[PDB]
RNA sequence: UCUACCCAUGUCCAGGGUGAAGUUCAGGUAACACUGAAUGGAGGCCCGAACCCACGCACGUUGAAAAGUGCGGGGAUGAGGU
RNA sequence: CGGGACCUAAGCCGAGGCCGAAAGGCGUAGGCGAUGGACAACAGGUUGAUAUUCCUGUACCACCUCCUCACCAUUUGAGCA
RNA sequence: GUUUCCCAUAAGGCUGAGCUGUGAUGGCGAGCGAGCGAAGUUCCUGAUUCCACACUGCCAAGAAAAGCCUCUA
RNA sequence: AAGGAACUCGGCAAAAUGACCCCGUAACUUCGGGAGAAGGGGUGCUCUGUUAGGGUGCAAGCCCGAGAGAGCCGCAGUGAAUAGGCCCAGGCGACUGUUUAGCAAAAACACAGGUCUCUGCGAAGCCGUAAGGCGAAGUAUAGGGGCUGACGCCUGCCCGGUG
RNA sequence: CCUAAGGUAGCGAAAUUCCUUGUCGGGUAAGUUCCGACCCGCACGAAAGGCGCAACGAUCUGGGCACUGUCUCAACGAGAG
RNA sequence: GGAGGUAUG
RNA sequence: CGCAUUAGCUAGUUGGUGAGGUAACGGCUCACCAAGGCGACGAUGCGUAGCCGACCUGAGAGGGUGAUCGGCCACACUGGGA
RNA sequence: GGGCGUAAAGGGCUCGCAGGCGGUUUCUUAAGUCUGAUGUGAAAGCCCCCGGCUCAACCGGGGAGGGUCAUUGGAAACUGGGGAACUUGAGUGCAGAAGAGGAGAGUGGAAUUCCACGUGUAGCGGUGAAAUGCGUAGAGAUGUGGAGGAACACCAGUGGCGAAGGCGACUCUCUGGUCUGUAACUGACGCUGAGGAGCGAAAGCGUGGGGAGCGAACAGGAUUAGAUACCCUGGUAGUCCACGCCGUAAACGAUGAGUGCUAAGUGUUAGGGGGUUUCCGCCCCUUAGUGCUGCAGCUAACGCAUUAAGCACUCCGCCUGGGGAGU
RNA sequence: CCGAAGGUGGGACAGAUGAUUGGGGUGAAGUCGUAACAAGGUAGCCGUAUCGGAAGGUGCGGCUGGAUCACCUCCU
C-alpha cells in the first residue's frame, strides 16, 4: 500500500479533519491491504508466511466492523456500502 | 458374382429412458473451497422394433430347405448393419 | 426422367521410360472409371397393352440468325476471354 | 493473400423453407347418367420431410474434379 | 382334481413375471453404479366438469390435461394382444466386441493398460528376381516385432546351460 | 553334501489334489456336488504374471422363492397327418 | 575456577 | 441418573380458522390454511431406574441405599376396548 | 481440598465462531446480591426436654430443626442491562531501525563425478589386517576445456528473523511481522478460545521431470562359533523439482496463552535520550530481545530465580499405579 | 371410520454360539542368540521406511534424557 494511496483512504473516510483512529479510517485501510495482498496471493499461492498476516488482518478488520455495528449501528451500515463489504 | 480383409463413394438405425463434462443462479467465505438448484446433452450408456446375429428347445432329418421353420434369445449410435 | 456427346474417387490402362532368362512387371504425361459432383417441365387427359415421352394447357435450358429494336465501339478500341 | 489507415455496430449485401397473387374464363370433383356436375372454406393436430450439417457442441478432425464467378495474358 | 421338482445328468421344456403411476429399495463399490434391486400399492365406468392447469386463437371454438372427492358394476378393470421372473453364493474372463458359413460362442481371440526389444530415415520390418512399393506423404511422444492383458497391491532367487 | 540358485510374498483338495466321497464347519431327513476352513501343494506361484476385484456375461457351478403335466399318473378337447 | 557451543553365568 | 465411541430431531409435528369431543383448557381429534417448533443452557437415541419422607456412612461437603413404616405413582396371565 | 520442567499429565503451532473472563469516573435500573414481614416445608424418623414398661431395647407427650421455596416492601457497595465521559489496555497516524521471515525470477565461485585431449607409468583404492573392486585396453597423479546435479566455505557470533516446523552464496520483483520515539487521532474496540480452518522437520505415497554426491533394499569381500550387523568395494528407491496427498517427531525449554507485582551483578543484539566534544569514543539513562551468575520466594531433590519452576488473576489443554495398550 | 393381535417384506439394533485364526497375560529350573544398562564394547532414544530366526540392522531427519579428549564464548 503506497504512501499516496494510504492519505486517499484516509481523507475520505476520516469521520473529521483530524481523525486517523476511527473505526472507519482502519477498516478503510484494512481493506486495502487485504484486498491488495489477496491479489499477490492469487500469483504466489504458496506464499504461506505472508497469508498468516492477511488472516491476522482479517481478524482485525471483523474486530473494528463488530466494534462500530455494537458502537453505533447506523455509521456501521454506511461503511460497508461504501467499501462494498458483505457483512 | 460365395466368403476373409482392405480401398473409394453412398445409404440405414421406430420409439422411450438415464443424465457426464461444461455453464448459470442461489447460498457460503477475507478469498477460495464447499453446498443446493437449474441449464447442458456425454456414452464401444440402458430398454426396445426395423436391420444384423444365432443361445436353448422342439420339429424337420429319401426335408418346404444339400443348414430351414416355430417358440423364446443377443446386439440394436457403434470395434454398428448394408 | 436415367446414361453418353460434363466432372472426377478408389482402381485400371499407359506414349516415352525403369526393371526383368523369355513371357512379362512397374510406372510419368495422358486417359478410362459412379456407388459421388454438375445439370432445363409441370398439371390434367388418354390405350387392351406406353407415358414427366403421346394429346391439351402453361413453362423452362443451351445454341443459331433470313429478321426487328436499343445501346456501345471501331487500334488505351467496344466486346470476348 | 498480407500490412497500415477510415468508417460502423448500422449499412449493405449473399442466401432462404415456405406464404400471396397469377397460372385458373382451366382442370379435378360427391354423384347423376360417353356426357353432366354441387360445395370445394376455416379450425385443431402435425412430421422420420424441408429451411439445414443452419445453430450449438465434440474429437476421431471429417474426397476430388468440372460446371459457376472473377483476374489479367 | 390333490401334491408342487418327488422329474432329470441338469427345473430341459413349460409355467409363472411383464405395460403405466406411486411408495420403497440391501451387501458391496472403481462412488458412476448395483437399481426396474428387492418388496408393496393404484388402474374400469358415471357425476362433480368444455376441471386445477396448459397450447392455439382477436373471440367464439378447438385440442392437451393431472389430482382428488362422491357414486355404480363384475369372479377379475394395462378385463383382449403386445411388454423383465427374482434372490443368495462361488469359479473364469475386467468390460462392449470377435470366433470354428453347415455339431464347439466359450474360460478361447481382441481389447484399453504394462513391459521388453529393434529402428537416426534410402529407418527397422514387410512384398517383389529387380524396378517399384507398404511403412509414411510418418521421423524415436514415431514405426515394427515378442510377451502380458482393465483397475488395486505386488512381481522374489538364479547369468551355470541356451539365446 | 550338491547346485547357477535352491520357491519369497500371496494363494492352496484349486479349471491345478492321484490317494479322495481327505478332515472339520455350514447347508439337507438324507449332500461323491456346493460353501468356509485346514495344509502331506501326487504335480500352485509371481508379466506362458501372483493375489484381490465393483460393473458386465444366451459363461460354468451350488442353494432358496415364485411357478407349474417335469413328475406321482395320467385324463379330456382342438387342428395337421 | 566453573557451564554452554563447535558370548554367557 | 449414565453415554457424544448417541448430533441433529419433529410432519398433528409447531401455530392459526372452524367444527367435533371432554367434568374441563388444550392438536385432545378431524377438515382447511401457513412453515413452524425443539436442540451443544445436550434435543434425539441407547442404557438404567418406581419417586419421596427417610435409612447407612462421613468432621463436613459429600457418597451409597429407596427393605420394614408413611405419602404419591404404576401394574394385576399378555394386548386392546368399552 | 490435588496436580502437569525431570515422578502420570501443556495440545507441534497459529487464526478464530460460540462460550468464559474483562481498565477508570459518574448517573440510572434493580437480573444476580443482601435484608424486613408473611406463607409453606404432613405423620413417623434424627436432635433436645420430660414421662410409662422391674432396667435397656421399645412406647408416648411437648418442642426444636430443616428450602439456591413463594407473595409482598426496602438498601445499591459488587456483578449484569442502559446512557454520558476518561486514557493507561488495545489499535491508527506520523518519524526512524535491524533482520538466513516468506514467494517468484535470475546470476556467481569452490568442490565431487563424468566426457575429450596433452604430459606421463605401474600400480591405485581400501583396512585393525586384508580382500572384493579399478588399472598396460594406459589407470591413479598432472594441465586445459566442456557437461550436469546438489549444497552455499570464510563471514558465523548461548548472533538475527519467524507462531511453530524452519530460514545461511549474490542481485532484483512481490510481501508479512516485530522493535524504538512521538503524543496527532479512535476511546475498552481487549484476553483466552472447545468444536472448526490453516500451517506443520524427516521418512513415505501419486503423476511427470531430474539424478553429480550420498545412499534403505540388494550383490560381493572381510570379520565371526554364527554375522541376515558393525568394517570394505559397488549400489536401487530416495535425497532434488512442479502439483497433489500424508499430518507424524526427544514437533523439547520434556515448561500453554494473557496480564501485573517482586534485590542485584554481568555479557550481547536493534533503537532512543543525555553527558565533556567536529568526532572517535568513554561514562550515564532508557525500551524491547537474547545468555550467565545470584537474593527473597518456590521445589522431594536436582534446580528456577524480572526470559520464574516466585506472588497473584482470566481462559484453554491434560493427568489419576505399572502392564494389557496407543491395542 | 378408527382399531389389538396376526401375516408378508426389507432394513436397524442387541445378545448367544461357531470350524478356524490372531496376538495378550501368567507360569522352580527349557532352547537360540545378547538387544539395553559402563563409551554396554557400533552412544542411546523418537518419528518414518525397508530388511532379518529373535532380540534387532541400516537409511533420512530430530533430541541429549551421550562417555573420552582437544578448541571458542559465558560466569566465579
Ligand atoms: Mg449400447
Ligand atoms: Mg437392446
Ligand atoms: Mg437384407
Ligand atoms: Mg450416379
Ligand atoms: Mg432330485
Ligand atoms: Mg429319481
Ligand atoms: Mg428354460
Ligand atoms: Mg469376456
Ligand atoms: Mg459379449
Ligand atoms: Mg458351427
Ligand atoms: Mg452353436
Ligand atoms: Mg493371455
Ligand atoms: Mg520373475
Ligand atoms: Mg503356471
Ligand atoms: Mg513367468
Ligand atoms: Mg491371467
Amino acid at each position: 500500500i503506497t504512501q499516496e494511496r494510504k492519505n486517499q483512504l484516509i481523507n475520505e473516510f476520516k469521520t473529521h479533519e483530524s481523525d486517523t483512529g476511527s473505526p472507519e479510517v482502519q477498516i478503510a485501510i484494512l481493506t486495502d491491504s487485504i484486498n491488495n495482498l489477496n491479489e499477490h496471493l492469487r500469483t504466489h499461492k504458496k506464499d504461506h508466511h505472508s497469508r498468516r498476516g492477511l488472516l491476522k488482518m482479517v481478524g482485525k478488520r471483523r474486530n473494528l466492523l463488530t466494534y462500530l455495528r455494537n458502537k453505533d449501528v447506523t455509521r456501521y451500515r454506511e461503511l460497508i456500502n461504501k467499501l462494498g463489504l458483505r457483512r
